[PDB]
DNA sequence: GCCGGTC
DNA sequence: GACCGG
DNA sequence: GCCGGTC
DNA sequence: GACCGG
């Protein structure tokens, strides 16, 4: 991680920050995400990007090459391409006068890049005024496809996927940050990631709870996740028949 | 529907109206047009318009002597409506006039219109027409399935309706404007053609604009035909999952 | 031209 | 994106 | 603690 | 809640 070396500093600047309640179901804690960026672009300016900002810069410094095929080559990693790139029509039609903008389903919120090593940073906000279920972290299926691509291309040293939880509570008319938490996906026991199939097949956890004691290599992390994923997939197929078919057959 | 009679009036008040922007998560973007629909309904169909939580508060305030969740749950007089409109055990019990219900992200309906013992569950979906996107989440197919089971079990086939209003908008300068609307009734559609997106929160998905309204059978028939479709698709999904999330990765396992 | 995954 | 439990 | 539907 | 297509 590139953030980790300064986590304490950004934990300091955030705790207490205030944002105004939205238009008196989704975001609303979003202003914090922007606050993180700003307070990351200041300390690690040359490393910090919005996912879309990175693609723009990358295509921008390659005026010679055009066409989607050539532009995808620019990624130099089947995995990163999968994880970070935009569609066929979007890459083809990119131009300095038609840049990529925020897309709702982008893998990362912040991209920190340094010497070909990418840290995919995802920001999560939490209303701590209440005990809620863990939020969507990332699609279990997307991870499955990443690991497989990592195994196929032996790309075990190209990127990390880290999270930052920012907790806030309502105090008056503003929302105020009261705590933060950092964690790395590839530091946890892949066998213990909870996959909520109904919830868009998302791995679900509270960042403060994600265990950080996995001791094997990156290749072992991916292999063990793929086992865990296939196994949970089979269980879910068994359970759906029990929760969605069995109790309703009497009506057919 | 209690709203179809005045659809033209709602439509004429939304089309063209600008609203100053807040990014625009899309969700945070349409919200204001929803405020407009509610407000409009509140001043024209005032005695029958309510936000789900608002109805619940009104419901309980009217029966102050009724304390404890069971007693308060009895106040619905309908298993189906209870299932679709109720707020959990702990919350129902902890409700007081000093601790009223607020909006819950989970609420089945955005707006609830009711008259003469009949309920209209109204959901208003917003759409950024500046793009062509996948059909949005309409309602959980699982919840619908349970709703049909309860209807059949209790013979409640003429108690409520589930309607959708689509608000189309776009970005024009420094503000959002509304460009068109659409209305449709869930129970007037062909249940067997409802598309269930299992990964997308097991939600029924369709664009309100569109969505057939030809079903000519009864509600009881609508319920059963849906249940058959739900069950069939779930088996189809159990199979797809092996074919898509297991079989293709089996080769990385040990 | 049909289908469905992701934040 | 992030929500508690009839 | 654990599990998992919905907007 | 509502998002397009490497
Ligand atoms: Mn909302
Ligand atoms: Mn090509
Ligand atoms: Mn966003
Ligand atoms: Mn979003
Ligand atoms: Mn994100
Ligand atoms: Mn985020
Ligand atoms: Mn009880
Ligand atoms: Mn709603
Ligand atoms: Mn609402
Ligand atoms: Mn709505
Ligand atoms: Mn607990």
């Amino acid at each position: 991680s590139f953030i980790k070396p300064i986590y304490q500093d950004i934990n300091s600047i955030l705790i207490g920050q205030k944002v105004k309640r939205p238009k008196s179901g989704h975001a609303a804690g979003e202003p914090f995400e922007k606050l993180v960026y700003k307070f990351l672009k200041e300390n690690l300016s040359d490393l910090t990007f919005k996912q879309y900002e990175y693609l723009n810069d990358l295509f921008m410094k390659n005026p010679a090459i055009i066409g989607h095929e050539a532009r995808y080559k620019l990624f130099n990693s089947p995995t990163l391409l999968f994880l970070l790139s935009r569609g066929k029509a979007a890459t083809e039609n990119w131009s300095i006068e038609n840049l990529f903008e925020e897309k709702q389903n982008d893998t990362a919120d912040i991209l920190l890049v340094k010497d070909q090593f990418y840290e995919l940073l995802d920001v999560k906000t939490r209303n701590i005024s209440k005990s809620a279920q863990a939020p969507n972290i990332i699609s279990a299926y997307k991870l499955a496809q990443t690991c497989a691509k990592m195994i196929d291309n032996k790309e075990f040293d190209l990127f990390d996927i880290n999270y930052l939880e920012v907790d806030w509570e309502l105090n008056g008319e503003d929302l105020v940050c009261v705590s933060t938490s950092f964690a790395e996906l590839f530091k946890s026991e892949p066998s213990e990631l909870y996959i909520n199939w109904a919830a868009a097949m998302q791995i679900q956890f509270h960042v403060r709870d994600l265990d950080q004691g996995f001791n094997g290599t990156r290749e072992e992390w991916a292999k063990s996740y793929l086992k865990h994923f296939v196994t949970q997939a089979e269980q879910r197929a068994i359970s759906m028949i029990d929760k969605f078919v069995k109790p309703f057959k009497k009506y057919i």
